[PDB]
C-alpha cells in the first residue's frame, strides 16, 4: 500500500435510492420518468448514484419495500446508507487561465474522518508547519459587493497577520462566499511574495463546481477559473492553497463542513505553539458580510471553552455591521440600558427579511452575544481605530481571554512582534508575577529575539539579577537558535578525553575554551578556585557584569546580531569588541586548520573584523572628544579581562590598524623618549651622549609638568642621568652599540687563528653569550603574569627568541668542545674535539648577523622589508618543493647516463643533486655538457647514450631556470606588493613590540647587564604600559566611553541618511504616498464641483 | 542617576536632594564641576501652567522645531520643574520630537520640591542608580518626573505635599550664571 | 558549482568515510598504516552518521 491518503482517507457514496423526498413524480410517461427527473434525498439522479447496487437499481426495481413506508423514507442518513470506500479526489490543482495558473492541494475525505487524522494530513502529508496564529473567516455565502477603499485596505492587514505569524486562514473555499474576497487580499498586495501564507478552504463535495475533474489518484487536475463573473456557481477559488473537501456522501447541500471545521480549530489550539512556550496555538473568528447563520456562529465561540475571540468588521450593511451597530449601544456590562428595542429590530429587518418572529429571535441571539463584548472586536476605518486590523485580530487574543500579562508577553515573543508587546501588553494595567519577565528573557535570548531582550530591558529588567550560573549554563546548553557546531568539539580539545553522551556544558569547560581561544597568559574568571569553590556549591551566585558574559556566550554560539547588541549596552566597550575580535579570529583559525572545506572561517573571520573595526572606530571617536582619557581607555587594567589592558588584547589579535592610531603611537613615543624631550634627530644626540656622558647634560628634558598625565606611566645633575640610563631609545642604542663591538670581536675570533686558551676578545664574546642568556631566561620569568607553561609557549612564539635559544644552546656547546678538548697534537687542527667546536663558533655566528636585521627593523623604512623577507621565506615551501622534484627528475638521469659502473655510496646523493642546484643561477657547466665533444673537461665520460644528456639539460634550465625561478619571483613580487600597500601600518605595529622590549629591559647591556642582574634580586630579597585606577575615576571613564559609543551610533545614523540611497528610497516612498494624496485632491476636487453643481440650484 | 525605565532607551538624568538654604555657589558647584556641566552662553527659564492642560498639534511641532534650536545653537540651560504636572510635560514635547540633542547635548535641568515627587523613596540611596516608573495613568495629575530631561536639582524644605521651596534657588541660580563671563 | 560548499561537504564525507577526525588527518592516517593497531586509536562516524550521506551507496 505504502500511501497513507489512500489507506487513510474515506469517500462516501449514497448505496441507497429512495425516491426524491415524496411520490416519484406525475407526467404520464411514469415509470419513464422514473429515469428523467427522479432523484434520491442524496441529491442525486439515478443515474449520477452510478453505484454497483445503484445500478441494479437501474435494472428491474430498486433496493426497498413493495410500496415502502414512510418511516423509511426518512430513514435515510449519511451515516447508515452511504458505504465508506477508499477515496477518488486528490492532488494538486491546476487552475488553468488564473494568472501563473495557480497550484493548490486537494482531498475528498468523509466528514467523520477522525481530528488527528486531519492535523496529520495538514502537517506530515502536506508539509505544513504547525502556526503560531488561525484566523477563520466567516461571512455571506453569497455573492455581494465590497467598496474599492476598504478592499485594498481590508486585504493589507488580514494578510500582514498571516504573513507575520504563519498563520493558517480558513475559508469556505468556494468564491460564491467570503473566500472570494479572502483572494481579493491574495491578489493584491502580492500575497506571500516568497512569504508563504496556507490559506485552507474547507468545502462540502457536494456542491463543487466541476466536481468530476479533480477525481483521481495524486492527479494534476486542471480546473477552469473563468465561469460568467456574475453567475453565482460553486467555484473554487484559484488563489488558496489548500483545500479538504468535505465528502458526506451527497449532492447539493452544504453543513458537511461546519463540524470539520471547528473541530481543526479545537485539534490546533491544543498543539503546542513552540517548544519552551507552554501556551496553546491562538485562534480567532473574522467577519466580511455574514449572513443571519453567521450571527450564532458568533454565539457559538463566544460560550465554548476555552472561548475564542471574534473580530467583526464594519461595511456592507448585515451582520457584520449590524454586530457594529449593536455594540456601540450596549452598556459595559451586556444589556442595552435604554428603551430601544423596538428601532433594533426594525434595523434587524431592514437586513434580514423576516417580519416580526425571527427578527426578535434574532435579536435574542445578539444579547447573549453583547454580554461577552470582551470577546467582540470592532474595527470600524473611518475614525481608524488600532492603526490597522493587523494589530487588530492580533490584539484580540490578549483582551478578553483573561490571560496573565506572561502569556500576553510570551505570545507576542512567538509571533515576533515587539509593536504589539510593547503598545498593549506593556502598559499601566498589568501586575506581572515575581519572575515572568525574566523566563521572558530566557526565551527571548534562547530564541534569539533581539527586539524583544531590548524591550524587557527598557521595561524593567535588571540583567544583574537576571543572570545567574544556572541561567546562563542553560544558555550554552541549548539548541533552539542559531548555534555553533564547532563549540563542541572545542570542549571535546581542551576536554582531553570524550563525554557522556548527555553532556551538558559547563562553565569551567566554557572556561577552558575562551584561555585556548585568547591563549597568551589569559586566565578566565571561570576558571579561578573563587569561581569553582562556588561554582561545587552549586547574591553571590550572580554576577557583577552580566553584559560580559552574555557577550562571550553569543560570540561562542555564534550569535552575531545579539552579541553586537549586548555590546553596546554595559561598561567596558571597548574591551568588549577586542576581546570578540579575538574569539571569532581564533575560532575562525580553528576552522581554517581543520580538515572541513566550508565558508566557517572566512564567516568568522568577517565577524571579528566587524567588531576590530568598531574598537578602530570607538578609539578615534574617544580620540576626537579627549586625547588624555582616550589614552587613559588603552591602558586601565581589566580586571574582568584576565588583567590586562585594550592594547595588549589588540596585539593578540594582529590588529594593526588599533595599534597603528594616532594615540597609541603618541602613548608609545612618550615611553621611548622617556623624560627626554628631544624633536628632532634624537638618535646620534643619544649616541654621541652614551660615548659622551658630559653630553647628557646638553639634552632636553620634560619637565614634570609634563611627566604627570603619561596615562601608562608607573632637574638636578644627577637625575638628568638616571633620566637618560631608564630612557627605552637609550637602552636601545646602548645595548646596539654593544651588539655591534660584539660581533665585530666574534668576527675577528672566528677569522683568526684559534690558540689553546681563549683570546682576550673570544672571553669578551663569551661573556657576551652568557649574560645575554641569563637575560633571557629572565625576561621570560619576570613576563606576563601567567603559567610557566605559558610564559614558555608564549616567548619561543617569536622568530628570534627561538634563534637565540639555538645560538646559545649551540655556543656553549661550542666552547666545551673548544675548551675541554684534551691537545694531543700541536697542530690543533689534528684534534677533531677541538675542530668540531671551532666550526660551531663559525656556523653560530650567522645566528648573530641574523639578529641584526630585528634592530635595523626599528627603522621606519627598513623594517617592512625585513617583514617583506620573512613572509617570502615562510611562504615558498610549496614552490621549492616543485624546484626540488623538477631537479631530481634531471639529476638522476644525468648521473645514471654518465656514470654506469657506480656502487652503491653516499656520493650519489650529493652528484645527484650537486651541478642541478648551481644551475638554477645560470651555471650551465658549458665545457661538461657534451662529454664528447673535443673541447670536453670530461672526455673518459663519453660513452653510450651520453649524447642524451644535453637534451636533458635542454629541458631542465628552461624549466628550472625560466618557469620555476620565475615563478618563485612572482610570488615574492606579491609579497613585495602586499606589504607595500600597509607598509606605514606595519611598522607602527612593530614599534609597539619593540618600545614595549626596551621599556622593559635594563640599563646595562649584555656584558656589564650582569651587575644589573646582580644589584636587582639583592634588593628584592634584602628589601608594562598599564594604568591603575581607582573605583571613583573608573566609573568616570566609563561614563566617557558610554558618551563615545552614543556619538558613534549618531554620526553612523546620521552618514547613513545622508547617504544618497537612503535619500532616493525615501523620496521613493514618500512620493508614492503624495500620487494618492493628490488622488485624494482630485477625488475630494469633484465632491466640491459637483456639490457646487447642486447649491447652483 | 535616574534611569527612566520604560521611556523609550530608558533615559538616564542625574539627580539630588538638597535644602532651599543651599548658598548659590555651591549649586554652581554642583552644576558645573559635579555634574561637569559647561557654562552656557543662555539660560531661558520657563514658566508656565503648573496643571494638566492641552496644545493644538501644530504649535506643538512648531514650539518643539524653535526652542530646541535656541538651547543648541547656544549650549543653553533649560529650566523647568520636571514634573509633568506642568510646563515641563511640554517641554519634554520639544525634546521627544525633533530628536532633541541628536549628539549636540541639551542640558534641561528641572529644579522641583522634593515633597511632591511621586515615587520619593527610589532615588533614595548613595549614587544610587535608581529606577523609575514612567508610565502610570496618562490623565492622572501626579507629580511625576518627566523622563527627557537630563538633571534634577530637587529642593528640600524638610516637608512633603507644599510646593514653594524652589521659588528662591531657581532666581538665585539665575542671578549666579548671570553674574558669570560669558567667554 | 564545483567549489560551492555543498558540493565540498559532499567530497568531504567520500574522501574520509567512515573516518570523523577534524584535525590533523594526513599524520594520523599514515602512522595507522605502518601502525595497524593505531587504526584503533581512531575516530569513525556513527550509523547514525553515516546514513545520510546523500551520495552514499
Ligand atoms: C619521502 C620523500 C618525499 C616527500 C618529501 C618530504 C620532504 C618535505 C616536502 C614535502 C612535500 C609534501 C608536503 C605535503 C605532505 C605533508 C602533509 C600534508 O600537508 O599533506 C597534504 C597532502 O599531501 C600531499 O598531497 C603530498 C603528496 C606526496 C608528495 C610526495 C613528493 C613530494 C616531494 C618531491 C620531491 C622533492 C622534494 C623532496 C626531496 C626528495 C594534505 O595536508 P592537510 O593537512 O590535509 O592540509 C593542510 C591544510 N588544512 C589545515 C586546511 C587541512
Ligand atoms: C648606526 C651605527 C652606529 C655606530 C656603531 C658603532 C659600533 C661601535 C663598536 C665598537 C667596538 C669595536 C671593537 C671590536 C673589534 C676589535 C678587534 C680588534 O681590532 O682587535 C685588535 C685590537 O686590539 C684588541 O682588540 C685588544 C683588546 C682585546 C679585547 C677586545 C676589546 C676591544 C674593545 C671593545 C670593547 C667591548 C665592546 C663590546 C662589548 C660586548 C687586535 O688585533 P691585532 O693586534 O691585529 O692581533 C695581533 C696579531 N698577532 C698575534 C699576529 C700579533
Ligand atoms: C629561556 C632562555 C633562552 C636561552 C637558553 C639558556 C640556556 C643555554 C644553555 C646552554 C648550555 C647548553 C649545553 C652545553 C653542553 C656542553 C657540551 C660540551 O661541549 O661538552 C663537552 C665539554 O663539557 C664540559 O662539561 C666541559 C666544558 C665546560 C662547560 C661549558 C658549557 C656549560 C656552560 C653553559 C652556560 C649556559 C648559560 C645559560 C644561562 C641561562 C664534553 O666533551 P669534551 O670534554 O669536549 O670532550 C673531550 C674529549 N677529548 C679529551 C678526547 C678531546
Ligand atoms: C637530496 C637527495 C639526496 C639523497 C637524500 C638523502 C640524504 C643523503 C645524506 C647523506 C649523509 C649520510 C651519509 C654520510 C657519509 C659521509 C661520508 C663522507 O665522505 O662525508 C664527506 C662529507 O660529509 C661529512 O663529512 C658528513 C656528512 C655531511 C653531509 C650530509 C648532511 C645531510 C644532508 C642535509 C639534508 C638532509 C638529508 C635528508 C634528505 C634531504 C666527507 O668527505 P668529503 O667532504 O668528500 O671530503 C672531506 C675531506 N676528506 C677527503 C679528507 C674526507
Ligand atoms: C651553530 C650550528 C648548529 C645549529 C644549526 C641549526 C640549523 C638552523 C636551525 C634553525 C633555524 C632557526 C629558526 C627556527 C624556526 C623558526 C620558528 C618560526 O617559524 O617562528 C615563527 C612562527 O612559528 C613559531 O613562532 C613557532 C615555531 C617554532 C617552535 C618553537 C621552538 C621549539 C624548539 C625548536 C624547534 C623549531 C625548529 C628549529 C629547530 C632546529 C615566528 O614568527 P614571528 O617572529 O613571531 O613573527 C611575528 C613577529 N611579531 C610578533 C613581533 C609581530
Ligand atoms: C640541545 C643540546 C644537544 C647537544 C648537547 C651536547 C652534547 C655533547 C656533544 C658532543 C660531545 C663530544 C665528545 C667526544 C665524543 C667521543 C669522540 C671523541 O672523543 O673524539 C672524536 C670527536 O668527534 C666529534 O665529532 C666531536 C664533536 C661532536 C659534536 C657534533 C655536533 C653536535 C653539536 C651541535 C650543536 C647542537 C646544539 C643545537 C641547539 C639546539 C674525535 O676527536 P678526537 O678523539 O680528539 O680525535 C681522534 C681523531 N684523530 C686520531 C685523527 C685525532
Ligand atoms: C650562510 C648563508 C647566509 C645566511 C642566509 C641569510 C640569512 C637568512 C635571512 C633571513 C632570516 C629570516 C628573517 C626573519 C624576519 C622576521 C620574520 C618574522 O617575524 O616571522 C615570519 C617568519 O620568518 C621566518 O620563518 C624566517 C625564515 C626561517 C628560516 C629560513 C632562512 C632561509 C633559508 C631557507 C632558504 C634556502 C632554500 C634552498 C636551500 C638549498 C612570519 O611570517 P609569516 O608566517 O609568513 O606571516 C604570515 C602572516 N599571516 C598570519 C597573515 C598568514
Ligand atoms: C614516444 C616516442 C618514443 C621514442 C621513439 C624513438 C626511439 C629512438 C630513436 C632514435 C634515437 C637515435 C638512435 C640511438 C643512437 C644510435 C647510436 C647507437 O646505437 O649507440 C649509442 C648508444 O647505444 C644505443 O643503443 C643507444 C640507443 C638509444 C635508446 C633509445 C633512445 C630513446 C630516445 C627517447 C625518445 C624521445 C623522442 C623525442 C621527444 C621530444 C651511442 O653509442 P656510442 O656513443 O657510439 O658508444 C660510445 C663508445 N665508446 C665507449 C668507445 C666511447
Ligand atoms: C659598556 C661601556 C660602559 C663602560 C663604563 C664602565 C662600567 C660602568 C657600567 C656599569 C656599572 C655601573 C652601573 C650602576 C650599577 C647598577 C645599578 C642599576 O642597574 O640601576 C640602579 C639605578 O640606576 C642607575 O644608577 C643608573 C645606572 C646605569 C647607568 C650607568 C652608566 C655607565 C655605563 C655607560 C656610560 C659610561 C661611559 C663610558 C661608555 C662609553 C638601581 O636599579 P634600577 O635600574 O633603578 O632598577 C632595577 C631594580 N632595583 C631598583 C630593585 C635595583
Ligand atoms: C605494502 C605493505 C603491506 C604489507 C603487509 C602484508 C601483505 C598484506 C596485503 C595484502 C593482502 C591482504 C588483503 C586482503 C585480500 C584482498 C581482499 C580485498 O581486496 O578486499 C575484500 C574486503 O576487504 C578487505 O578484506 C580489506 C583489505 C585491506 C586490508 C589489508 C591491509 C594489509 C596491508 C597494510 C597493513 C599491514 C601492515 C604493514 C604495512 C605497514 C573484498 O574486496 P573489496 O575491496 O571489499 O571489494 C572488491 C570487490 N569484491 C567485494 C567483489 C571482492
Ligand atoms: C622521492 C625521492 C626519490 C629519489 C630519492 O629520494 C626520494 O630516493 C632515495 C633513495 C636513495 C638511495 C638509497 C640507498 C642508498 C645506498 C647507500 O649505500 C650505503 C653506502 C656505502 C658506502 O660505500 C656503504 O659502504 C648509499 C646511498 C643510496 C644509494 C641512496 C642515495 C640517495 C637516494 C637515491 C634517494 C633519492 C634522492
Ligand atoms: O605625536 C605627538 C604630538 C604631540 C604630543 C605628543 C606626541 O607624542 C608624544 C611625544 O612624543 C615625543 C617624541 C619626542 C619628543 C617629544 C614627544 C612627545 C610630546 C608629547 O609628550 C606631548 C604632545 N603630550 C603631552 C603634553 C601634555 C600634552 C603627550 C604625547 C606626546
Ligand atoms: O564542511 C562540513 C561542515 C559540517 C559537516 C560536514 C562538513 O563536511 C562533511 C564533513 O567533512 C569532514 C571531514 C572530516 C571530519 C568530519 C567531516 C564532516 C562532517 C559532516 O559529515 C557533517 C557536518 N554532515 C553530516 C551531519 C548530519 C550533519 C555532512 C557533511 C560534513
Amino acid at each position: 500500500q505504502k500511501s497513507w491518503i489512500e489507506s487513510t482517507l474515506t469517500k462516501r457514496e449514497c448505496v441507497y435510492i429512495i425516491p426524491s423526498s415524496k411520490d416519484p413524480h406525475r407526467c404520464l410517461p411514469g415509470c419513464q420518468i422514473c429515469q428523467q427527473l427522479v432523484r434520491c434525498f442524496c441529491g442525486r439522479l439515478v443515474k449520477q448514484h452510478a453505484c454497483f447496487t445503484a445500478s441494479l437499481a437501474m435494472k428491474y426495481s430498486d433496493v426497498k419495500l413493495g410500496e415502502h413506508f414512510n418511516q423509511a423514507i426518512e430513514e435515510w442518513s449519511v451515516e447508515k446508507h452511504t458505504e465508506q470506500s477508499p477515496t477518488d479526489a486528490y492532488g494538486v490543482i491546476n487552475f488553468q487561465g488564473g494568472s501563473h495558473s495557480y497550484r493548490a492541494k486537494y482531498v475528498r475525505l468523509s466528514y467523520d474522518t477522525k481530528p488527528e487524522i486531519i492535523l496529520q494530513l495538514l502537517l506530515k502529508e502536506w508539509q505544513m508547519e504547525l502556526p503560531k496564529l488561525v484566523i477563520s473567516v466567516h461571512g455571506g455565502m453569497q455573492k455581494f459587493e465590497l467598496h474599492p477603499r476598504i478592499k485594498q485596505l481590508l486585504g493589507k492587514g488580514l494578510i500582514k497577520a498571516a504573513v507575520t505569524t504563519g498563520a493558517w486562514i480558513l475559508t469556505g473555499g468556494v468564491n460564491t462566499g467570503v473566500a472570494k474576497h479572502v483572494g481579493d487580499a491574495l491578489k493584491e498586495h502580492a500575497s506571500r511574495s516568497s512569504r508563504k501564507i496556507c490559506t485552507i478552504g474547507i468545502a462540502p463535495w457536494g456542491v463543487i463546481e466541476n466536481r468530476n475533474d479533480l477525481v483521481g489518484r495524486d492527479v494534476v487536475a486542471p480546473y477552469q477559473t473563468l465561469l460568467n463573473p456574475l453567475s453565482k456557481l460553486n467555484v473554487l477559488n484559484n488563489l488558496h492553497s489548500h483545500f479538504i473537501l468535505v465528502d458526506d456522501g451527497t449532492v447539493g447541500k452544504y453543513g458537511a463542513e461546519v463540524r470539520l471545521r471547528r473541530e481543526l480549530e479545537k485539534t490546533i489550539n491544543q498543539q503546542r505553539i513552540h517548544a519552551r512556550i507552554g501556551q496553546g496555538v491562538p485562534v480567532v473568528a473574522l467577519i466580511f458580510e455574514g449572513g443571519p447563520n453567521v450571527i450564532l456562529t458568533v454565539l457559538e465561540y463566544l460560550q465554548e471553552s476555552p472561548p475564542v475571540p471574534v473580530v467583526v468588521c464594519e461595511g456592507t450593511g448585515r451582520a457584520a455591521d449590524l454586530l457594529a451597530y449593536i455594540h456601540k449601544q450596549t452598556e459595559e456590562g451586556g444589556n442595552l440600558p435604554d428603551a430601544a428595542e423596538p428601532d433594533i429590530i426594525s434595523t434587524i429587518k431592514k437586513t434580514f427579511n423576516f417580519g416580526q418572529s425571527e427578527a426578535v429571535h434574532l435579536f435574542q441571539t445578539m444579547m447573549e452575544c453583547m454580554k461577552k463584548k470582551e470577546l467582540i472586536t470592532v474595527f470600524h476605518i473611518g475614525s481608524e481605530d488600532h492603526q490597522d486590523i493587523d494589530v487588530a485580530i492580533l490584539t484580540a487574543l490578549l483582551k478578553g481571554t483573561n490571560a496573565s500579562a506572561f502569556d500576553q508577553l510570551i505570545l507576542t515573543l512567538a509571533w515576533d512582534r515587539v509593536d504589539i508587546a510593547k503598545n498593549h501588553v506593556f502598559v499601566y494595567g498589568q501586575q506581572w508575577l515575581v519572575g515572568s519577565l525574566e523566563q521572558a528573557m530566557l526565551d527571548a535570548l534562547v530564541m534569539d529575539r533581539v527586539s524583544f531582550v531590548k524591550l524587557l530591558i527598557e521595561n524593567g529588567v535588571s540583567m544583574h539579577k537576571f543572570l545567574t550560573i544556572p541561567r546562563l549554563e542553560e544558555l550554552y546548553n541549548t539548541k533552539q537558535g542559531p548555534t555553533n557546531p564547532m563549540l563542541f568539539h572545542l570542549i571535546r580539545d581542551v576536554k582531553q578525553g570524550n563525554l557522556p553522551p548527555g553532556y551538558k556544558i559547563t562553565l569551567i569547560d566554557i572556561g577552558l575554551v575562551i584561555e585556548y581561544l585568547m591563549g597568551g597568559t589569559y586566565r578566565c574568571t571561570y576558571t579561578r578556585k573563587r569561581f569553582r569553590l562556588i561554582y561545587n556549591s552549586l547574591e553571590t551566585k550572580r554576577f557583577p557584569y552580566p553584559l560580559n558574559e552574555l557577550l562571550i556566550w553569543a560570540c561562542l554560539m555564534k550569535r552575531q546580531v545579539m552579541a553586537r547588541f549586548l555590546w553596546q549596552h554595559g561598561e567596558e566597550s571597548m574591551a568588549k569588541a577586542l576581546v570578540a575580535c579575538k574569539i571569532y579570529r581564533s575560532m575562525a583559525y580553528e576552522a581554517k586548520q581543520s580538515d572541513l572545506v566550508d565558508d566557517t572561517s572566512e564567516e568568522l573571520k568577517q565577524y571579528s573584523n566587524d567588531f576590530g573595526q568598531l574598537a578602530v572606530e570607538l578609539l578615534e571617536q574617544s580620540f576626537r572628544q579627549d586625547e588624555t582619557m582616550a589614552m587613559k581607555l588603552l591602558t586601565y587594567e581589566l580586571k574582568n579581562w584576565s588583567n590586562s589592558t585594550c592594547l595588549k588584547l589588540a596585539v593578540s589579535s594582529r590588529l594593526r590598524p588599533f595599534v597603528a592610531h594616532t594615540c597609541t603611537q603618541m602613548l608609545l613615543s612618550d615611553m621611548w623618549m622617556g623624560r627626554l624631550n628631544m624633536r628632532k634627530n634624537s638618535w646620534y644626540k643619544v649616541i654621541l651622549s652614551i660615548l659622551v656622558p658630559p653630553a647628557i647634560l646638553m639634552l632636553e628634558y620634560k619637565t614634570k609638568a609634563e611627566m604627570s598625565h603619561i596615562p601608562q606611566s608607573q632637574l638636578p645633575i644627577t637625575r638628568k642621568f638616571y633620566a637618560f640610563y631608564h630612557a627605552p631609545i637609550v637602552k636601545f642604542w646602548f645595548n646596539t652599540l654593544a651588539y655591534l663591538g660584539f660581533l665585530m670581536l666574534y668576527t675577528f675570533v672566528v677569522l683568526v687563528k684559534m690558540e689553546q686558551l681563549p683570546s682576550v676578545q673570544e672571553w669578551i664574546v663569551i661573556a657576551y653569550i652568557f649574560t645575554y642568556a641569563i637575560e633571557k631566561v629572565r625576561e621570560v620569568f619576570m613576563s606576563e603574569a601567567g603559567k610557566i607553561s605559558q610564559k614558555i609557549k608564549v616567548w619561543f612564539s617569536d622568530y628570534f627568541n627561538v634563534s637565540d635559544t639555538i645560538a646559545i644552546i649551540s655556543f656553549f656547546v661550542g666552547f666545551g668542545l673548544r675548551f675541554g678538548a684534551k691537545w694531543n697534537y700541536i697542530n690543533a687542527y689534528d684534534n677533531h674535539v677541538f675542530v668540531a667546536g671551532r666550526l660551531i663558533y663559525c656556523l653560530n655566528i650567522i645566528f648573530w648577523y641574523v639578529r641584526l636585521l630585528d634592530f635595523l627593523a626599528v627603522n621606519q623604512q627598513a623594517g617592512p622589508y625585513v617583514m617583506m623577507i620573512g613572509k617570502m621565506v615562510a611562504n615558498m615551501f610549496y614552490i621549492v618543493v616543485i624546484m626540488a622534484l623538477v631537479l631530481l627528475s634531471f639529476g638522476v638521469p644525468r648521473k645514471a647516463i654518465l656514470y654506469p659502473h657506480e656502487e652503491p655510496s653516499w656520493s650519489l646523493a650529493k652528484d645527484i643533486v650537486f651541478h642541478p642546484y648551481w644551475m638554477i643561477f645560470g651555471e650551465v657547466y658549458a665545457y661538461e655538457i657534451d662529454v664528447c665533444a673535443n673541447d670536453s673537461t670530461l672526455p673518459t665520460i663519453c660513452g653510450p647514450g651520453t649524447w642524451l644528456t644535453p637534451f636533458l639539460q635542454a629541458v631542465y634550465l628552461f624549466v628550472q631556470y625560466i618557469i620555476m625561478v620565475n615563478l618563485l619571483i612572482a610570488f615574492f613580487n606579491n609579497v613585495y606588493l602586499q606589504v607595500k600597500a600597509i607598509s606605514n601600518i606595519v611598522w607602527k605595529y612593530q614599534r609597539y613590540h619593540f618600545i614595549m622590549a626596551y621599556h622593559e629591559k635594563p640599563v646595562l647591556p649584555p656584558p656589564l647587564i650582569i651587575l644589573s642582574h646582580i644589584v636587582s634580586l639583592f634588593c628584592c630579597v634584602c628589601k608594562g604600559p598599564k594604568l591603575f585606577l581607582t573605583e571613583e575615576d573608573q566609573k568616570k571613564l566609563h561614563d566617557f566611553e558610554e558618551q563615545c559609543v552614543e556619538m558613534y551610533f549618531d554620526e553612523k545614523d546620521d552618514k547613513f541618511n545622508s547617504g544618497s540611497e537612503e535619500r532616493i528610497r525615501v523620496t521613493f516612498e514618500r512620493v508614492e504616498q503624495m500620487s494618492i494624496q493628490i488622488k485624494e485632491v482630485g477625488d475630494r476636487v469633484n465632491y466640491i464641483k459637483r456639490s457646487l453643481q447642486s447649491l447652483d440650484s
